[PDB]
């Protein structure tokens, strides 16, 4: 017999989707459009990253990798989780994925039974649900308020918790809010883990942009239930090279391994090396992540001027780049909010697939130049 | 409570792993081996294909790309499997993966229900059994005959057959027999799915590795019912960049790129570029193909005289780089005979993780001199 699997049939319809197909018609008719839509970084990777991958092209590393990862980028893991995050971790306890996202792929379905519950936060970086379905199990939503600054209430953590409880999943800095949770909330989030016995995921890819506060990893202090993933992606502007990496508790590690050998076999051997160098030549990466974080913060602080002189609503982000935008005054909805935006020539991500109803998220990773032009479009809708 | 899935403990041991921590303990101890294990060319990736992956990192294309990839290279698919492989198909037809690997995986998550059985023909592809029952289905195998040179009995499938039957695995050339199917058991294979309604897998990333015959592609005969997989793997020793491709038809095609935008989101940017004129640059890479098929020849029938001579069995194969040895005048099973051979100082796979029992497979894809010092190693377990 024929036919698609029910996994693959239960997939939601996005909600982003439909509004991109409406951007691209008026882009067809002539309509000029300023896109605050962005999930990546605006500049280009970094020339010594670029080099190093050159390099290894000349030296015919283009052969099969580990299922883990080449040996040399798994010691500089264990290096750079120590000595950047505090964690204990040893090189077997490290591992290579295609993409941050396949680490959170393979460790679901690695650690997810049919029934298993996963506590997520929302608003939610939209892959968090349909990765725990996608294995068999239950979501199970906390909701953070804008009121509180979108940081978790541990007090509402706990009555998420029941005997099915497999996993809680943490975002800091967060995606869409942009929110940097304090080191006493995250280690009351461990704290919950180890009295409940479950596994603590902190997507900690946002580290670098940071502009206040402190980057706390929970791994300091329950190493053996916390499973960190991060990546080069955002920090490095290297999306396109699909590289991202964890570290946690080893069974679990080598069993992400194992799934990834009946998979992807392992991430491509050139964006391996050229990685190692990211880690490696800590001088250059450092020069790089500093000029980000300060053109991110300049870009943050215009934006969040000018959309308080329209009266727009808008919770201070410490991380990512990101800013959820409460769209009460343009539309009753974020959906309809997001359509009039468009007509005013104005991109937006409406935050319905993210759980953040009646907002839409703006990225601030465009010129300066374009934030200006957007908040000129905001002044004329209002 | 933590712990791991069922389906990652469902995972068994390899006789290859088992082998390998010996051979490494030779290579240790200042021991000299000769491998003839190799699962990919041992030739570097040609210059053209390194030249459009620095163009590409020069031209800032290192941003993220769509699910199934990038439009360019799925117009190009398209026009390969119309030219070469005489498919009719569109590039939304068209799908590009994380390697050859990755379209098997994702096509097994989306098609497959617990329960579902998928028939496999041994001496199978180690890979095929575990994809399967990761994804809850059931294996049932087809075995094939050395006196009927591995190919496929049309019957002995048809017996095969239940109502549970989604899909069928057919690989040619194979992998690790070397096996090329002629045209009229390609066929009958692909009217046995048309007449009992199921999926036909084709694997046939080893179609230009081939000295004898034609390369027949069933999905000429069978559209609506085949998947085929291919990549740029072993044809133009890219293993290392992680890029497959697979087509068929369109509501499948489409289910695995959302497979894709929960696990991988995308394949690397630089070397889907790269791929993409290593398909449109067809004088330098015909010119790659047709030097490695000159080299395997000669290679092949140096490792066949050279057995022969021996008083070695072995099926003569007549595509890919692999040959399956008859172990019966070593030892009593090829797990034993393979560990007579690493004293010897060779180091061969065992055939067991295939379902190859009693025989050993040696991969050609080595100079000529490491295959005639092995052959000459090979006196020493008569
Ligand atoms: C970008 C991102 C990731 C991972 O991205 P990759 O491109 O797959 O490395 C994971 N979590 C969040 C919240 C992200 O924004
Ligand atoms: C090598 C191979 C593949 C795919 O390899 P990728 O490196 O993932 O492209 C598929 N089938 C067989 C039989 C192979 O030998």
């Amino acid at each position: 017999m024929r036919g698609l699997s029910r996994r693959v049939q239960a997939m939601k319809p996005s909600a982003t989707v439909a509004v991109n197909a409406k951007a691209l018609e008026l882009r067809r008719q002539g309509v000029d459009l300023v896109a605050l839509t962005a999930g990546e970084p605006d500049f280009d990777t970094p020339e010594h990253v670029k080099e190093a991958a050159r390099r290894a092209l000349a030296q015919g590393k283009t052969k099969y990798a580990p299922p883990a990862g080449i040996p040399e980028l798994r010691e500089a893991l264990a290096e750079k989780f120590r000595r950047e995050n505090g964690l204990s971790v040893t090189p077997e306890e490290t591992i290579v994925t295609v993409g941050g996202s396949q680490a959170l792929f393979n460790l679901f379905q690695a650690i997810l039974d049919p029934g298993d519950e996963v506590i997520v936060l929302s608003p939610y970086w939209v892959s968090y649900p349909e990765m725990v379905r996608f294995a068999g199990g239950v979501v199970v939503e906390v909701e953070t308020l804008p009121e509180e600054g979108f940081v978790p209430d541990p007090e509402r953590v706990r009555r998420a918790i029941t005997p099915r409880t497999k996993a809680l999943v943490v975002n800091s800095p967060n995606n869409p809010t942009g929110a940097v949770y304090p080191k006493e909330v995250l280690e009351a989030l461990a704290r919950l883990a180890v009295e409940h016995d479950f596994y603590l995921v902190s997507d900690e890819i946002y580290e670098h942009l940071l502009y206040e506060g402190e980057h706390f990893s929970p791994g300091r202090v329950a190493p053996e239930h916390t499973l960190t993933v991060n990546g080069a992606a955002k920090a490095f502007a290297m999306t396109g090279w699909r590289i991202g990496y964890a570290c946690g508790p080893k069974e679990v590690i080598k069993a992400m391994a194992s799934v990834s050998s009946q998979s992807t076999t392992s991430p491509d051997t050139i964006a391996q090396w050229a990685t190692l160098e990211a880690l490696t030549n800590q001088e250059a990466s450092r020069a790089f992540v500093e000029m980000a974080r300060e053109a991110y913060r300049r870009r943050r602080d215009l934006l969040l001027e000018g959309l308080t002189a329209l009266g727009l609503k808008a919770v201070r982000p410490s991380g990512a780049f990101y800013v959820l935008m409460d769209t009460s005054p343009i539309a009753p909805d974020e959906v309809r909010a997001a359509e009039r935006l468009l007509e005013a020539g104005v991109a937006v991500v409406p935050g319905t697939d993210f759980a953040a109803f009646g907002h839409v998220r703006l990225s601030y990773a465009t010129s300066e130049e374009n934030l200006r032009k957007a908040l000129e479009r905001f002044a004329r809708v209002l």
